[PDB]
């Protein structure tokens, strides 16, 4: 077997992912395919998960119902897991009892700079005492929390492998009647989207009692501080959390209505791609494509509104962390105290502490445990039923789409000014501690250094919104300028291009790529742009201050270059190796409850639970090394950002003859905020270069191969099909240039006023003709017609002046007046006249509107016969010369054929007919015929001389 390297590994080799070292060293230059991943632990196998909540539920079930209550599914779940959960929550109150002890030994560094004495021996050892205390909080929080991270992952799919096992148990015992209301559809779906809710959720079930503690935590802490002027920064925190929320009901609401834009122009694509063949036969591309742009700009319209909350919500998200200080401190200094550099920071400090955890952590868990108890009311109600007895040019041609070179220096420069606002903000306020530290009754007015703060805090507002709204437009334009080219490129593909690409792919490209294209395309770029741009002016802040720390800067930036490449060419299978191992376990699902009469015959119900089980164990092994690989890079990024911290402490300690307390206090607050940001910003170029993909395959299209252009100069005579005559010469035919013949040298010539004949069985090229005349595939083979040519004149003056009566019938989704004459170029009353011509004005007025009347998918109220009598109707009011008939028959004997026949007897006066003939006995007093054998004729004048 595969043993796996978790078990018989001692300790300090699992908080460093040290066993999975040699993985790397295979998927580095080999491409793992099936055989290289380890098997699971043997407590992780569904037969042994399975059995004993099995056991659980069954005694539960008696247990509520020997009383008279109701019996739960959510107390077998405690009455498991509780040991587990409350043994994992004591390193949850450790790493959370962790973050409140660093801001205390912050302000404790500072206070030694704020008192400084240049010959004295014994502060300096509590400094370094004081640093080393702090020095280790980090290193708590960076290393030991990715093994009770991955535990606490791991907790979660024994639940999701657990509920599917007795959910497959249950499903093979349903009886007859409970098996006709519960269909396999929705099986499928319990086993696919309800049992899935359950990975995200011991992730976030710590918070609920994590985040009030810590708020009051934190509260209680500022006061011994401060004083009063706390509660002024956290009566604004509370307010962020309704207004987040109300404008997000008006958000929800802008999503909806757009779908409604959005699926009807797709169905009006699916009507388009399926019969190329008859639209552009009519010469009816015109109308499509002014049907289709008249949507496109109402979604854009629609999506617009959403971007534009989407980008104003993130620019709150931004600079939300200015307001609470300015509040704080400008009510704290109005009061009447003095500004000091050792509460300053500790507060920013707290602040951020408090506000993110807050306000991102809190409003998550509810909707997780909620979708869980959804999912697991409805998993309850279920078994209780009775039973039986990529590239740089990928992104330079997406950008310079989008809007000129000019508006791309303007966002630079309207980038490069936010961040510097927001440092120079926090500056100022070093200053004046430095400036009020320098006194001896000689008060500092409050007017300048309360004006230049107000204005600072202004600024980095302005610039974190212009920002945003500029870089949505810029964004969103791109796509509404893409989506054109693509349709009127795809729209001008010869049917060369449709006879050989599945409907499905181009109808998957419209629609997903599009979406991916409009959706969440610049919503991640600009967080990856902002969460990147917040980490330069850390560093610049760092090195500012100290200039040698920029020495250790590039061994330490060189390094994460490759680990990222190293890790990144391993990572890139997982996913592969996960799709591949998960689609089987729904394939055997479906396919198993089809055939189950037959499994109840020969009474072996357990063998499947074993094929199962193994089936399930694959994807068990795919997943278990997926969270191992994720872990494994974040310890080494998490030492690398806390060596950073040990080294900017340490060295800004041993230099306390040359700097003061404002300045450092200043470098010591940011380098704490680092590790979020940079896991945030090496996460946002995965999902980044993982939805370029959609991008490059759009970009595939808008050039592709073109047929002739719509029409030249060469302008036909107004009169030109004045009489039939249609000569042939020996031509060839070859769908591609360079594959086998369908048709050999036609050679002859029609007279005017001539009903002309073809005999032939199907195969020997008798419906290639057809596409001859019609230029559908330009072939060599000069065919005069009336003094012109057919190949030196546009494609829409010559398709436009021919009649063709297609084999089978298509109706378009639309009124009755727009399907018969989609361009108006008649009056009224000359539509009932050709539609009674044809005899039928029953259907119409026993109908209400009998003139604008839609139809549905595909007018399947109609049968082929009015359809036919319909064609044949658009060939009456057509009013042309050339007619083309041709002859696919499913019909019955009865009335139809007979009277289609008899009006193409008496209505069509002395017009060309050229008629293809599949019962030898619809040609009727013919004047000449021809036949076709296996690639050429024998043609005469009269058939006569033939029989
Ligand atoms: C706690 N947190 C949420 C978080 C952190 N910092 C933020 N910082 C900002 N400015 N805004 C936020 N939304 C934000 N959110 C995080 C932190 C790291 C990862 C993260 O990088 N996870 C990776 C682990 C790293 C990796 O595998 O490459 C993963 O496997 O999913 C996820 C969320």
């Amino acid at each position: 077997v595969k043993p796996n390297p978790l078990q018989d590994a001692n300790l300090c080799s699992r908080v460093f992912f040290w066993w999975l070292n040699p993985l790397f060293k295979i998927g580095h230059k080999r491409r793992l395919e099936e055989d290289d991943m380890y098997s699971v632990l043997p407590e992780d196998r569904s037969q042994h998960l399975g059995e004993e909540l099995q056991g659980f539920w069954d005694k539960e079930v008696l247990r509520a119902e020997n009383d008279a209550q109701k019996p739960s599914l959510t107390r077998a779940i405690i009455k498991c897991y509780w040991k587990s959960y409350l043994v994992l929550g004591i390193f949850t109150l450790i790493e959370e009892s962790a973050k409140v002890i660093q801001p205390i030994f912050l302000g404790k560094i500072i206070n030694y700079f704020e008192n400084y004495d240049p010959m004295d021996s014994v502060a300096l050892n509590t400094a370094y005492a004081y640093a080393t205390v702090l020095t280790f909080c980090t290193l708590i929080l960076a290393i030991l929390h990715h093994l009770y991270f991955y535990h606490v992952q791991c907790a979660g799919m024994r639940l999701r492998v657990a509920m599917c096992h007795m959910i497959y148990r249950k499903a093979l015992r349903l009886s007859n009647m409970a098996m006709g209301k519960t269909t396999t559809g929705q099986i499928v779906n319990l086993l696919s989207n309800d049992v899935n809710k359950f990975d995200q959720v011991t992730v976030f079930l710590h918070f609920l009692w994590a985040g009030p503690l810590q708020a009051i935590a934190v509260t209680a802490l500022l006061w011994m501080e401060i004083g009063i002027s706390c509660l002024a920064g956290m009566a604004v925190l509370i307010i962020l959390l309704p207004l987040q929320s109300c404008f997000g009901k008006l958000f929800s609401s802008l999503r909806s209505k757009t779908a409604t834009f959005t699926d009807a122009r797709i169905r009006t694509m699916n009507e388009v791609i399926t019969g190329i063949r008859i639209i552009k036969m009519y010469a009816w591309e015109k109308s499509f494509s002014n049907l289709i742009t008249n949507l496109r700009k109402k979604e854009i319209s629609k999506i617009l509104r959403s971007s534009c909350l989407r980008g104003m919500n993130l620019a709150s998200f931004f600079s939300a962390s200015k307001i609470i200080v300015f509040v704080t401190f400008t009510t704290y200094v109005l009061l009447g105290s003095v500004i000091t550099a050792s509460r300053v920071f500790v507060a920013v400090t707290l602040y951020g502490a408090v506000r993110l955890t807050v306000t991102l952590f809190f409003p998550s868990a509810i909707e997780r445990v909620s979708e869980a108890i959804v999912s697991i009311r409805r998993i309850q109600t279920f078994l209780l039923l009775d039973e039986i007895s990529v590239g740089f040019q990928a992104y330079k041609n997406y950008f310079r789409a989008g809007a000129h070179w000019i508006v791309f220096i303007f966002l630079i420069l309207l980038n490069t000014a936010a961040q510097v606002a927001y440092v120079l903000q926090d500056w100022w306020l070093s200053y004046w501690a430095n400036k009020q530290s320098m006194l001896n009754t000689e008060k500092l007015d409050l007017n300048w250094y309360l004006g230049i703060y107000s204005g600072l805090t202004v600024a980095t507002v302005l610039f974190g919104i212009a920002r945003s709204l500029l870089v949505f437009y810029v964004l969103v334009n791109s796509s509404q300028t893409l989506h054109n080219k693509m349709f009127e490129s795809i729209l001008k593909a010869p049917v060369l291009f449709f006879d050989r690409n599945p409907i499905g792919r181009i109808l998957n490209r419209f629609s997903k790529d599009i979406g991916h294209l409009d959706d969440l395309l610049p919503l991640t770029f600009l967080d990856f742009i902002q969460t990147l741009l917040q980490v330069v002016g850390v560093v610049s802040v760092a090195v500012a201050v100290i200039p040698w720390i920029a020495i250790p800067l590039v061994p330490l930036g060189i390094i994460f270059i490759f680990l990222r490449r190293y890790f990144l060419e391993t990572s890139r299978d997982v996913k592969r190796l996960e799709s591949t191992t998960r689609s089987p376990v729904f394939s055997h699902l479906s396919s198993s409850l089809q055939g189950l009469w037959t499994i109840r015959a020969y009474k072996a119900e357990e063998r499947c639970q074993e094929l199962f089980d193994a089936h399930q164990d694959l994807h068990s092994e795919a997943w278990f090394l997926f969270l191992t690989t994720s872990r494994w890079f974040a310890v080494r990024l998490d030492a690398i950002c806390a060596m950073f911290v040990i080294i900017v402490a340490f060295g800004s300690l041993i230099l306390a003859k040359t700097l003061d307390a404002g300045q450092v206090g200043l470098a010591l607050s940011y380098a704490l905020t680092l590790m979020g940001m940079f896991q945030w910003c090496v996460r946002q170029s995965a999902e980044v270069e993982n939805m370029m993909i959609s991008v490059e395959r759009v970009i595939e299209y808008t050039d592709l191969e073109k047929e002739a252009p719509w029409e030249y100069q060469k302008r036909p005579p107004p009169a030109w099909p004045h009489e039939g005559v249609i000569i042939f010469d020996n031509v060839n035919f070859m769908y591609s240039p360079g594959g086998p013949l369908v048709l050999k040298h036609l050679t002859a010539l029609i007279k005017s006023q001539e009903k002309v004949g073809i005999v032939g069985r199907t195969g020997a090229g008798k419906s290639s003709l057809i596409s001859a005349l019609f230029r559908l595939s330009e072939p060599e083979g000069k065919i005069w017609i009336d003094k012109i040519l057919t190949t030196e004149i546009g494609l829409h003056d010559l398709r436009k002046k021919m009649s063709i009566i297609p084999q089978e019938p298509v109706l378009f989704t639309g009124t009755m007046r727009k399907n018969l004459d989609p361009f108006n170029e008649h009056t009224d009353e000359e539509l009932w006249n050709a539609l009674q011509e044809v005899q039928l004005k029953e259907t119409i007025e026993d109908l209400p509107g009998k003139m604008d009347t839609e139809l549905a998918e595909s007018g399947s109220n109609f049968s082929v016969g009015q359809r036919q009598l319909v064609c044949l109707a658009r060939a009456i009011l057509r009013k042309n010369q050339i007619l083309i008939i041709d002859e696919a028959t499913a019909n019955v004997d009865p009335r139809t054929d007979e009277l289609i026949q008899k009006k193409i007897r008496e209505k069509f006066a002395h017009c060309t007919v050229l008629t293809i003939a599949h019962r030898l006995n619809t040609i009727i007093d013919s004047d000449k015929i021809m036949v076709l054998d296996s690639g050429r004729l024998k043609e005469y004048d009269e058939p006569y001389v033939l029989l």
